[PDB]
């Protein structure tokens, strides 16, 4: 068998096609930005699952498998809640000018690019409230994408709309983790983990999505498997400092709003419908890693893509068996990728927030 | 009183909640039905289901824009859609009970909104026509009736989860229930029956271990670590019951495969509320069984609330108080199947060979 090890880059990007583009600002009372995934030329089947309605959400209704659009060219997660909608509007002008998008005239030029977007709840954490992503921003980011080759590693920790992101009071931000099926299909999963729930078992300071992971992934970042009860007496101290600290700073505790973001895309073929079934399937994955996790202040939305490739199969029910591997894996590359965010997140303390990271907490 | 079990662990700790199983095993048969039986007045309930069954009833109607906002009876059954026929022996009660939607000035004119979700388990005592009917959903919902308030579940193979199985091991029927600081109780009821495996398969672990409260699962006599020998004793003992459990059948795994439950709590929620909470319990079968919610897994959750107690007695105290109940929510259900696969023995009839976690590990 060839599955059950990561693609080349153990990230997104391992679907052949996909790009990825951040764009962030960080300093002079900033901290936070905009990720966008951009598919191959033609497009991808896109479904979406959102638990929690955001607040900051955009096109997900165009995204039903009744409706008359049958592919799209990019995804926009962002940070600046509600606001921060405001960069997918860059990223449809960018479209527009590529060509990109749903017909509609005889023109090439005239199309309708149809843009899906979510939002994370990263207000006032460089220091500034009004701080919050714009049209330019959501632009740079897919230019960034758009720069990139086939294949190439996508930037994790506190980039794009990880920037900003928090989970749990630690330091979340962007991860991504991807799978190979015995098919031969990749199955691959990014996030900006934002939670108000908790990446940290708290009795014992092992992170939930650990045991999910695949064999030597995480070797690289340099934690203990085992947490010595001190390590963790002292991180869970250092954390509610950082707490305290931050509602001193915020005057007022923690945000009412969290929402954690998500794209998961594979190779192979899936209809609109069981795309659709693996944007619901893979927020297990995200369950897997944080807890509790789908809380009201929990805006959580997940977007799967596919990139209609490879075909699904190269009393039996064979194309099921097909879907149950990409549906089991969604969910796992999610977890994995929630893991990841949080390892390669490094700290920050600005004058919005003080949030440690689970390494400087954790591996020191 | 706070972050501790009810009195008895389990979903009848929301008071006025009853449960009712009845089971056919032996000559030919392994199956039967539970019934979830709401306190007189009935409870506002709502449904979350992944994978459409199939065999499920009355869905439709607990939709938060629908008339009717508040049930009776939820049925859970063996006997896949075919063992939906069992609801009707369900309706067929709260009628002579006068309990159900009023339809006319009289208040014998009823119409019962019974709910039900159906798992697959054909053929594993032996006879495939073997299934649950209206009788046998009839003698759930007396069972259940003629229980007091606030008495213990029975676990295990029992009810719905006569026949379950869960990744090859046997499944069945598992409860818990945890207190709320306010004083609610929030509790889940789970037949598990699913594809994927409730045992990590590098350990051994109960993936819903780490979930459990302090000391509930100690009276199952299972070891703290599990020996890598006794793992790979147990996996081989799986791997071989398996395949013969396919040579018995003819054909391999079943392609349906489930898990049903019931959460419950004593908060006062709006069937939206209540629509969440089913919503936030998927998320308590996720950490217990990996993987779930398949093309071919018919997970269905009902949420329940009594509506005995308010909710509360910049600032968002409402959901505050709401967020406790669906994290809760999602505990329960992670716990109570890890009751379910811990209260289970094994079985072996001429439609499977399923031995239980104890059977293997303890």
């Amino acid at each position: 068998g060839i599955g059950g090890v990561p693609g080349p880059h153990n990230g997104l990007t391992d679907v052949p096609g996909v790009r990825v583009g951040h764009a962030g600002r960080t300093g002079d009372g900033w901290l936070t930005g905009v990720t966008v995934v951009l598919a191959p030329p033609g497009g991808a089947v896109a479904a979406v699952d959102v638990r929690g309605g955001g607040p900051g959400t955009r096109e997900t209704d165009a995204l039903d498998p009744r409706n008359l659009v049958q592919t799209i060219d990019a995804v926009v997660l962002t940070g600046g809640s509600a606001f921060g909608l405001d960069a997918a509007g860059g990223v449809a002008a960018w479209l527009e000018e590529q060509g990109r998008g749903f017909p509609v005239g005889a023109d090439p030029s005239q199309v309708v690019p149809v843009v899906p977007a979510a939002a994370l709840f990263d207000l006032g954490r460089g220091g500034t409230w009004r701080a919050r992503p714009d049209a330019a921003l959501g632009r740079a980011a897919v230019e960034a994408a758009a720069a990139r080759p086939e294949g190439d590693p996508v930037e994790q920790g506190g980039v794009g709309a990880g920037t900003g992101a928090v989970v749990g009071g630690l330091k979340g931000g962007i991860g991504t983790a991807s799978v190979v099926l015995d098919s031969g299909a990749t199955v691959a999963a990014l996030a900006a983990v934002n939670a108000a729930g908790s990446a940290v078992d708290p009795a014992t300071g092992v992170l939930y999505g650990a045991r999910t992971g695949l064999p030597g992934e995480f070797a690289g970042y340099g934690v203990p498997d085992a947490i010595g009860a001190d390590t963790h007496a002292r991180a869970r101290a250092r954390l509610a400092e950082a707490a305290e600290e931050t509602a001193r700073r915020r005057a007022g505790g923690a945000a009412t709003l969290n929402c954690t973001l998500a794209v998961v895309a594979t190779d192979a073929t899936l209809t609109r419908a069981q795309a659709q079934k693996l944007a619901g399937t893979a927020h297990d994955g995200l369950a897997r890693a944080v807890r509790p996790v789908h809380l009201l202040s929990d805006g959580d939305t997940v977007f799967a893509l596919s990139t209609g490739r490879r075909p699904l199969l190269p009393g039996v029910h064979l194309e099921a068996g097909a879907l149950n591997e990409v549906l089991a894996a969604g969910a796992d590359v999610l977890t994995r990728a929630v893991v990841h965010a949080v390892l390669a997140a490094t700290g920050v303390d600005t004058p919005g927030g003080v949030h440690p990271s689970y390494r400087e907490l954790y591996a020191r």
